[PDB]
């Protein structure tokens, strides 16, 4: 049972002490070079962030003294023969006591003061990145020993030189031609000389820093050409570099179908461009224009990870190692509002064009499915089957309806939804639980795609009304004639056909085939693929076949039955599998070749 | 315009100065309660940890001197009307050096001290859990004020007070009462008052400290019920445990239907265990979008980034590895060097486990693979390196021509028995075997005399365009093979140029084929498995201007011999049949994706067929 030995027994009786934790570098810099970063090459992405923030310290610092504005660029430097990458930039620069103060502390950022004496929050505090002061320390895991060349911007500033070796121990000098600016030089590990080729270096600068504002450069040469076309206004940005800008963060070709730029910011200051890919069968997180995670799959939804583009923000909070606090307080409401986001402008797609969301939904129609089955909270799903499109037996085939629109002509006294998932058509058309509903002028939708009925039976719900199938409520030959033509037809087809009945609805099939347990008809179409023998497949769906007596391979059949019995007996085996073929119930064809080129051959003998 | 503004005019002036690398306290402790856990439930977990590590040090010091051991247990504590949670264990203690030495300093631990003072590293290094100093600081998150109660089980300690409210400055004093063990006090935050409910705590635990190793009581109520049998001789747990302990991993009630106990340390210190269950997988589970990861006995809580292979992921286990590194959040290391190893080492063991398990039960291995198989086929294709797709290979299971139906045969031993004059290997898709024996392309096949694999399964096809080799040997379809290898001259040709011009807009060349015997015609494609996928997934004038069906008759067959008499007798009937000819060879092809027009035309042809009876 219970059994604890919680007490407050304990007391206070000594003298209470007043000292500061303790804070040494020793076991920091091994944590930060061994235990903080989930993959080594992040450390010239640092570099990066912390050279553009320095760059933009000093625009603001210039703007703000009202003087002129000279360049301002980060240069990237890698010697293969000596094994170095050099890091450059023309930023405000750091003094002696700056370096003592930033370089030689652990976690004190610099960027942070200058953010908390900013006051303004809109001139550059949203391009300031570096916020842990971190960053530079982690260069420590794959160099041996770092020279920082680092001189002030002010009008008398002189250079100082800075060495380390990540051995907790930091030697500071002075440097002379050392122009304004900070240069760090990185001599490469052993085990990490795989830095030290400029391809590696440029597919670095491509995933992570290919949207620094200020221009990059990479042994002479600029390869950014992307100016965060997110930031901008919608309208501002055209059509076209929509098309080359999803085909970079999607890594695809094709083009996309859908583009929604939303830049409302109610919980954070949101900056997201979504994208739909035409292939029919992602997100990548950015943070101050610099990429966080290319994956993301905690900003969005599971079932609306068929989208593409970047979801950038200024204030949401990252981790220590650049990655995003998952389901953090506030990360959840970005969820929430950006599936509404996107569910809003999917409905709005549908009204705009109608065409053009049908082929989106036959599409991706599967992602949707598969929301409202995963999803927990039941007003999500609402919104999700809005989405939803179905067509009904009231209005002609081939145009979809949605949910929302079924309920619109839906009668006062009606409280119910019913809803019929076949395999077609035309099985749900003449199905005698439909015939019952078709009694009634009511109408019941059809749901033909597949898992279909485990996302009905989930939502189970629709503004307010319950979720129910319609199977769990429950020129022509003479009389004479037909009578017994189907009495020798069941003899033939007893083990398929239970039955056969009159039909005055062909007007030019021959025949149909109509089952009654459309919940096994779809096990019949599933055994296309395991286990589809003749002999098997009769008594497991036991289907009724019905005939017209207007067609003339009904009436043909009179002669045939006694002039030619052998003839007989194949020409209705043919075509009673014409029947199946063209209800669906069969995937292919393929068992008919057999039959029906031997069929042929009899024919035509006096011919 | 290829400009630069690297030099190397800077140069040392003045004199290196002695220096110190610091650090910032306050700052630090914001970082670590603000921006170093995602999850702010992980406190508790990481004081568990801690817990367990001092108990560890504990067990270790007290069998050291071989005298009797005390009793290991560890409390969870939680007042919801104080909105407190106490965390007591029975640990080593801490006096006040080791308080100021530890708590007092950041990211040291005695753990990393005890680890070094082994001088073995063979006894208790397996069970230490602390090693980067910063799991104390995790309750900061969600606490604005810790009280921690702490002596050491030294022969005549004492108490002391351990009080700090995370603003960098901590007060210590010197506690009477205080039994041996460490006693925490937690006052939870205002806005952080949803871990004061016992069923949180309940819940945290059991998603991260399932299997530590002394017992855990949550308000005296014991909560462990698992071992962690992932540990000790694979033969000493039985085959019913393994069904109690699949039952939490895999969060469902039925039973595994195999089982691996991988116990390995040469590449890495690995213990892991998968399942194999039993249920058929659902087709809705298997289209969405696994293992769960284990360092000394605690969880990382890392299933996404797919540590193991995505074509493995319908198997339930853990894997526990003491030997990989984890960042500061205690998170894996995302595409880290010595992670892919893991992937790679565990693909090859669960790739001989399942072609054991064939060569053991080849009746329940058939059974298995007609569940799994498609997550097989899906590994070949979505495979980036061609060794490994013939690993993978030898788990697909087809039936040949050669033996009888109800057996089927690897692709390993169709090779042994396969003739060794040639390097290729023959394989035919169809829906039955008694379809694949009365196919066309059999027909024509049966020219030559080598055995030739079945496909069955959805995908099948695909699956060994991709593979495009198995031990050095060629896969060549039986379409493929045929387009790359009575009637006179004079009939024939006349009417194999007239279908040509009736069959201009479906066919493009139609050649004599002297190998069927009891099918009319034939189509054949030079890349006949893309154009089978292609008209399968993605999806008559739009298809044929790509397809290129090369359709061929066989002379020997009745009713190309009745096209000569036909084509004279009645011109108006005659492109009929054709087209219910090419209709008849496009099916056995599988290229047809809309019948519903099939039937119409078919069922019209046989109006004006044999309307004169
Ligand atoms: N290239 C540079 N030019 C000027 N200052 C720099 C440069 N790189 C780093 N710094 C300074 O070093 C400090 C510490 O940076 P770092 O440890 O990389 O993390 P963070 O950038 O988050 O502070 C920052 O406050 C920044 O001002
Ligand atoms: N419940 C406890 N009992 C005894 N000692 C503890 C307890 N919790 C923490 N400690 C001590 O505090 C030190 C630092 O712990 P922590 O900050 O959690 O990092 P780590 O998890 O690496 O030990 C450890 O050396 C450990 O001895
Ligand atoms: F650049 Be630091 F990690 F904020
Ligand atoms: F648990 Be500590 F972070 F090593
Ligand atoms: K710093
Ligand atoms: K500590
Ligand atoms: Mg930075
Ligand atoms: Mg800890």
């Amino acid at each position: 049972p219970l059994h604890s030995i919680i007490s407050s027994t304990e007391s206070v009786q000594g003298s209470t002490s007043k000292h500061e934790f303790q804070a040494e570098t020793k076991k920091l810099l091994d944590i930060v070079a061994r235990s903080l970063y989930s993959e080594k090459e992040v450390f010239i992405r640092e570099l990066i962030s912390n050279a553009s923030d320095a760059l933009e310290k000093l625009r603001h610092k210039l703007v703000s003294d009202g003087q002129a504005l000279p360049e301002m660029e980060i240069h990237l430097q890698t010697n293969a023969e000596k094994g170095t990458i050099t890091i450059q930039d023309t930023g405000i620069g750091m003094t002696q006591e700056e370096l003592v103060s930033n370089l030689g502390t652990i976690a004190r950022s610099g960027s942070k003061a200058f953010l908390d004496a900013l006051q303004n929050q809109a001139e550059a505090s949203s391009k300031i990145i570096g916020q842990f002061g971190v960053g530079f320390y982690s260069a420590f895991m794959v160099a041996d020993r770092v020279e920082v060349y680092s001189r002030s911007a002010a009008p008398g500033s002189l250079g100082y030189q800075w060495l380390s070796d990540g051995s907790g121990v930091f030697e500071i000098a002075e440097a002379s031609g050392v122009r304004t600016g900070t240069k760090i030089i990185i001599h490469l590990k052993s085990d990490c000389k795989e830095f030290s080729s400029e391809a590696r270096v440029r597919d670095v600068v491509t995933k992570y820093s290919n949207f620094v504002s200020f221009p990059l450069y990479l042994n002479g040469r600029r390869m950014n050409t992307l100016q965060a076309i997110w930031m901008m206004d919608p309208k501002d940005v055209g059509e076209w570099q929509h098309e080359e800008f999803y085909r970079y963060v999607a890594q695809a070709h094709d083009k996309p179908r859908y583009t929604l730029h939303y830049k409302t910011d109610a919980p954070l200051n949101i900056r997201s461009i979504f994208y739909v890919p035409d292939m029919k069968p992602s997100v990548a997180l950015y943070s101050r224009k610099v990429l966080i995670q290319t994956k993301a799959t905690d900003i969005l939804p599971k079932w609306l990870r068929f989208i593409r583009g970047v979801v950038d923000s200024e204030d949401i909070p990252l981790n220590l190692s650049r990655e995003l606090l998952q389901e953090s307080a506030l990360i959840r409401k970005l969820r929430d509002v950006l599936q509404q986001r996107l569910i809003k402008f999917f409905i709005d797609q549908s009204k705009k064009d109608a065409e053009k969301y049908a082929k989106f939904f036959e599409d991706y129609g599967l992602f949707m499915r598969e929301g409202i089955v995963t999803a927990t909270e039941q007003e999500v799903k609402e919104d999700i089957a809005k989405l939803l499109r179905y067509e009904s037996s009231a209005l002609p085939s081939g145009q979809l309806t949605s949910l929302s629109e079924y309920a619109s002509r839906m009668r006062a006294g009606t409280r119910n939804i019913y809803y019929l998932c076949a395999p077609n058509r035309h099985l749900a058309e003449h199905s005698p639980y439909y015939e019952a509903m078709k009694k009634k002028d009511t109408e019941v939708l059809f749901c033909f795609e597949q898992f279909d009925e485990l996302t009905l039976l989930h939502l189970r719900e629709f503004d307010k009304k319950k979720l129910i199938s319609v199977e769990t409520d429950i020129e022509c030959l003479s009389e004479k004639e037909t009578e017994e033509l189907m009495a020798w037809m069941r003899n033939v087809l007893g083990s398929r056909v239970t039955n056969v009945k009159v039909t005055l609805r062909l007007d030019t099939h021959p025949a149909m085939v109509t089952v009654l347990e459309m919940g096994a008809a779809r096990h019949f179409l599933r055994m296309q693929q395991l286990a589809k023998t003749q002999e098997e497949r009769a008594q497991l769906l036991q289907p009724t076949l019905e005939i017209n007596p207007r067609h003339a391979l009904i009436k043909k059949l009179n002669q045939l039955r006694a002039s030619e019995p052998g003839l007989a007996q194949l020409l209705v085996d043919q075509i009673y599998e014409n029947a199946m073929i063209a209800a669906g119930l069969v995937d292919d064809p393929r068992a008919m070749v057999g039959r029906l080129n031997e069929l042929l051959v009899k024919a035509l003998e006096r011919h």
